[PDB]
């Protein structure tokens, strides 16, 4: 039996018993231990509030000696998230056999809340964000886009029977 199996079943249980705030973790519908659904809710008092965003963790067979891959399925406009959904996360500071899903999920919240415009993944989002912060949020173009995606997700919430 793969060492990964037991490490993932334990990590799944830990996260369903003590969730990271805003995240809800399950397997995909076919029950593949190695492919997790991640449901992410925008927190109150942010432009993401009321959001329902979906992402995926794909784990290798040798986890935790190699890192999972993380990808948004929801389209997202952010200096650090690619067109594809892939994400800008160093720890994927670098990966260790002692890092774990809980740390990955917190480093997503950290990428979310504080964009790095130094090495952007989405260069137009990145320059549009610097301009937004420059204006001390007086300029509405970046938050217009986020607001639209957030409202869009209410369709996904409804298709999935969630629960915002
Ligand atoms: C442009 O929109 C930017 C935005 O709303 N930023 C927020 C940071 C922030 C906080 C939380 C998240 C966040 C957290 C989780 Cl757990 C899920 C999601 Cl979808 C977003 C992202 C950014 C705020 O500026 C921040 O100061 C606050 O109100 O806490």
């Amino acid at each position: 039996s793969p060492s990964s199996q037991k490490a993932l079943l334990l990590e799944l249980k830990g996260l369903q018993e003590e969730p990271v705030e805003g995240f809800r973790v399950t397997l995909v519908d076919e029950g593949d231990l190695y492919n997790w659904e991640v449901a992410i809710f925008g927190p109150p008092n942010t432009y993401y509030e009321g959001g329902y965003f979906k992402a995926r963790l794909k784990f290798p067979i040798d986890y935790p000696y190699s890192p999972p891959a993380f990808r948004f399925l929801t389209k997202m406009w952010h200096p650090n998230i690619y067109e594809t959904g892939d994400v800008c996360i160093s720890i994927l500071e670098r990966w260790n056999p002692t890092q774990n899903v809980r740390t990955i999920l917190l480093s997503v919240i950290s990428l979310l809340n504080e964009p790095n415009t130094f090495s952007p993944a989405n260069v137009d989002a990145s320059v549009m964000y610097r301009k937004w912060k420059e204006s001390k949020g007086k300029d509405r173009e970046y938050t217009d886009i986020i607001r639209k995606q957030v409202l869009g997700t209410k369709v996904d919430a409804e298709r999935d029977g969630v629960k915002v």
